[PDB]
């Protein structure tokens, strides 16, 4: 029921980064660009929870959250939430391939969400919550093919669970319409660490003060 907009109808965005000077990762203490690392871009729904999942993974050396897969250049969060940018909520995962592999990170993403729900994840409805893997680096198209093989290996299992087809979008980041990843505002970066009272929406509880543990 959500739908992508025509690119001619998408928000125009802007020419300059929304977060031109990101601060070191609140947990890992790092910035992107360490020699010897690889990058994968993961969309599995609400990026706050997704970012925490990955920065806590052994071998991941930096993460950020932001937007990719759509067309609007340098969107604000508020713009992306309108659905009119076509972007999905993405975690930039920078990792040490001698400690964790591309394959392992794809599997971790697959096992962390329902990759069959289309423009939705759980109670989060919208094209910005769709499942995605965007690849990067000199072997980006080979890595995309590799992700497709892993993802396709789950298809019979998900079919047997009564869930129908996998809807995960898989392609090189450079081959998405905007061709780039855009960081979200500083407040979103490691949001759940900075604000321990915060939590991904639709996860309140019926005990204590309603904040999930
Ligand atoms: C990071 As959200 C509040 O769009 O799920």
């Amino acid at each position: 029921a959500p739908r992508l907009v025509e690119e001619k109808d998408a928000l125009k965005g802007g020419p300059h980064p929304v977060l031109p000077n990101p601060q070191p990762h609140a947990v890992l203490g790092t910035l992107r660009g360490q020699p010897g690392t690889e990058t994968i871009y993961i969309g599995i729904g609400c990026y706050w929870g997704a970012e925490k999942l990955f920065w806590e993974t052994p071998g991941v050396v930096y993460t950020s959250v932001g937007f990719a897969g759509g067309i609007t250049p340098n969107p604000t969060y508020r713009e992306t939430c309108t659905g009119r940018t076509n972007h999905t909520e993405i975690v930039e995962v920078v990792y040490d391939p001698t400690q964790v592999t591309f394959d392992e990170l794809v599997v971790k993403a697959m096992e962390a969400h329902d990759p069959t729900q289309g423009y939705r994840q759980g109670n989060d409805t919208g094209t910005q919550y769709r499942s995605a893997i965007y690849t990067a680096g000199p072997n980006a198209e080979q890595q995309a093919q590799r992700a497709r093989e892993i993802v396709e290996h789950y298809a019979p299992k998900l079919a047997a669970a009564g869930l129908g087809r996998i809807t995960t979008e898989i392609l090189p980041l450079a081959s998405t319409p905007a061709g780039e990843y855009y960081m979200a505002e500083d407040e979103h970066q490691q949001y759940l660490h900075k604000n321990p009272l915060g939590y991904c929406p639709h996860h309140s509880t019926g005990v204590a003060c309603g904040i999930p543990e």
